[PDB]
This record gives structure tokens, sequence and C-alpha cells, in this order.
């Protein structure tokens, strides 16, 4: 595993997460599931709680987007980059943003399963850089694994933990 530079993390006991957009691909109960689901994955190794607001500023914004969208790291259509996120931080930081180009599923259809998707961008908004190890849900390519079974790999556990603890 590996983490950002100077090891940036959320400080804070709760973290909170704001759904700003939804994609027009999934029901919005399903989007909000799946994103608690892709949290509470991280959440149960360590002395993190997250708490949903749905007005203002929350620490984790979640959104969709296509093309550029103010942040300077465009999107690139269907395929080629799905996602991405930011290291903790103000504003921008601990941000997840995800490609409203590519089809986005649940697991019952061909397409992009967002909780995989989820679990692996919000492992960067805590704090997560990209492993060397292909069957770690940070590894950097889709697709390895089994996307409709999955969970966090020993790689993943090690670095979350040593980041913020048991
Ligand atoms: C892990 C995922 C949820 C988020 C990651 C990016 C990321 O790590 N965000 O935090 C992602 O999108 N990875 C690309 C990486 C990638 C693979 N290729 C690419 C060609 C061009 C640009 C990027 C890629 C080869 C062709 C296949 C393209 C379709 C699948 N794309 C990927 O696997
Ligand atoms: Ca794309
Ligand atoms: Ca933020
Ligand atoms: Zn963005
Ligand atoms: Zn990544």
């Amino acid at each position: 595993y590996s983490l950002f530079p100077n090891s940036p993390k959320w400080t804070s006991k709760v973290v909170t997460y704001r759904i700003v957009s939804y994609t027009r691909d999934l029901p919005h109960i399903t989007v909000d599931r799946l994103v608690s689901k892709a949290l509470n994955m991280w959440g149960k190794e360590i002395p993190l709680h997250f708490r949903k607001v749905v007005w203002g500023t929350a620490d984790i914004m979640i959104g969709f987007a296509r093309g550029a969208h103010g942040d300077s790291y465009p999107f690139d259509g269907p395929g080629n980059t799905l996602a991405h996120a930011f290291a903790p931080g103000t504003g921008l930081g601990g941000d997840a943003h995800f490609d409203e180009d590519e089809r986005w599923t649940d697991g019952s259809s061909l397409g992009i399963n967002f909780l995989y998707a989820a679990t692996h961008e919000l492992g960067h908004s805590l704090g997560m850089g990209h492993s060397s190890d292909p069957n770690a849900v940070m590894y950097p390519t889709y697709g390895n694994g089994d996307p409709q079974n999955f969970k966090l790999s020993q790689d993943d556990i090690k670095g979350i933990q040593k980041l913020y603890g048991k």
C-alpha cells in the first residue's frame, strides 16, 4: 500500500459526506446505499464515523460529472479514467467525482460497478494512495478481481489502519 505524501488524514472523530449530484443510470437510493456500504467497508477497520448531510459543505463532497467540471482534472468520456478523488484537506480535499459518461451499475447489468469504484475513490478521500498489489481495491486499474464479489485486501486494511489505528 502507499499513503499520500505527508500522510494527510482526517483528525475529527466524525467525517461528513454529501452526495451533491447523482447519475441517471441508477436510482438515487441505490447510490446512497452503495456510498454508505463503501464508507463502512473502510469504517469497520478504523476509529472513524461518518455522517451524511444534504446541504452545505461536508468534508467529502461526492458527485457525478462529465468533461470539465471546475477542479482542473476534466473527465475524458466513456472508458479510460472512470473516477478520481483527492487526499484529505479543505475544499476539494477529500472529495470524490465519478465520470458521468461511464455506464454505472449495481452489478446486475453490464457497466462499471459503482460500489467497487466508490470503495476505491473513498479510500483516496480517507488518505490511501495506489497499491502495487493487483488484488488490492486501491490498485490503479479496474477489473482484476471480481467487481461483484470483493472485500478489502490485507494490503488495503494494513494501509488504512497504519493511517488511523485499529
Ligand atoms: C480503479 C478505478 C475505479 C478508478 C481508476 C482511476 C483512479 O485510480 N481514480 O482514483 C481508473 O479509472 N483506472 C483506469 C486506468 C486505465 C486503464 N486503461 C486506461 C487507459 C487510459 C486512461 C486510464 C486507463 C486501459 C484501458 C481500459 C479503460 C477502462 C478502465 N479504466 C481503468 O481501469
Ligand atoms: Ca471516462
Ligand atoms: Ca472536501
Ligand atoms: Zn473532478
Ligand atoms: Zn485511484
